[PDB]
């Protein structure tokens, strides 16, 4: 039995990353890519600023070029370097019985339960779609600079009329728009390492 994908040492950095979580504050998580295969994961707290944010490359090309296009405008080369297994270590290192709040509680059960954290309890708070993107363009404003990952044009689908396009769904801005939006009202520390998150890139000779 054992952690794939990360040695040893990452593993035991990113544990002792995890332990800066305080274990009983409101914790929100957000995902973007289906929970089957998720490309981008945030874990936020409010309280003390904490957030947890990292990417994944997916397994299935078609179904990432859709969301790209109509949700999160995230371009697949950004993502070849991804640390392979993260998903998972993250998710074993979260507190027994933790508490997470999401907007939608499905897709992030899913994700849970296929680790095998069905101990993990889950708030839906349930706000509707115009509720829940009131702070969208102050959070943008604010942390814009915390994510740089959504390059591509992403657009509504429409059945007439002219092009729409709208504001790229990020994980992370997500958690922090809905506690804001929660909370009545709009500092961050990342809990990761970044050369965790993406593994340093190197010349070599195609072989
Ligand atoms: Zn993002």
């Amino acid at each position: 039995g054992f952690t794939a994908g990360l040695t040893y040492s990452q593993l035991m950095t990113l544990k002792d990353a995890m332990l800066q979580l305080d274990p009983n504050a409101k914790t929100w998580m957000d995902i973007e890519g289906r929970p089957e295969d998720p490309v981008e994961i945030a874990l936020y707290q409010p309280s003390s600023g904490c957030y947890i944010h990292f990417f994944r490359e997916p397994t299935d090309l078609k179904q990432f070029k859709q969301d790209a296009k109509y949700s999160h405008g995230i371009d697949v080369t950004d993502l070849f370097a991804t640390q392979p297994g993260l998903t998972s270590a993250v998710i074993d290192a979260l507190p027994r019985n933790m508490v997470i709040t999401c907007q939608g509680s499905d897709d992030i059960r899913k994700l849970l339960e296929s680790q095998g954290r069905k101990d993990i309890k889950l708030i839906d708070i349930a706000l509707s779609k115009t509720d829940s993107r009131k702070y969208e363009n102050a959070v943008w404003d604010q942390y814009k600079d915390l994510c740089h990952m959504h390059t591509g044009v992403v657009v509504e689908k429409k059945k007439r009329g002219g092009k729409e396009e709208i504001t790229p769904h990020c994980a992370l801005m997500d958690c922090i728009m809905f506690d804001a939006a929660v909370s009545g009202g709009l500092v961050l520390r990342a809990v990761l390492p970044r050369d965790m998150v993406f593994r340093t890139s190197t010349p070599r000779v195609v072989l």
